[PDB]
């Protein structure tokens, strides 16, 4: 259906340089990997799906350096009132789970031992699951996680 497409720079080894490749992903698999993990901030076995701060420190407000991904929508850029485990009675944070370009399900429940994540992640809000978009770390899996695009 939809192509998420982010440009992570990737520090080869073997030209000890950072690159920007571009890291398409499927959406109907971002859509689909989220609508398979449990919706619980930090409680599974890789932790995932964890709580996406958003910028967010898990109220509303925004710490030194306010940069909220802005997707276009009013739930995704609403207050993600994550509590303890972000799951209350009707919790509303934006939970972010590393998607796959492959289109596997991960291993998130796999605590130990626990492969490495990946870069580009899927956003989505709770219970709604309102897949909002894929974001991604143009610095490898680190840097500004920026909103992919399609």
């Amino acid at each position: 259906a939809v192509t998420w497409t982010c440009l992570n720079d990737q520090k080869n080894p073997k030209t000890n340089k950072y690159e920007t490749k571009r890291l398409l992903y499927n959406q109907n698999k971002a859509e689909s990997n989220s609508h398979h993990a449990p919706l619980s901030d930090g409680k599974t076995g890789s932790s995932y799906p964890h709580w996406f701060t958003n910028g967010y420190d898990g109220d509303g407000k925004l710490p030194k350096g306010r940069t909220p991904i802005k997707f276009g929508k009013s739930d995704c850029d609403r207050p993600p009132k994550h509590s303890k485990d972000g799951n209350g009675k009707t919790d509303h944070y934006l939970l972010e789970f590393p998607t796959f370009p492959d289109g596997h399900d991960y291993k998130f429940d796999s605590k130990k031992p626990k492969e490495n994540p990946g870069p580009a992640r899927v956003i989505y809000t709770y219970p709604n699951k309102v897949f909002c978009g894929i974001i991604a770390h143009t610095k490898e899996n680190q840097g500004e996680l920026k909103l992919c695009s399609h």
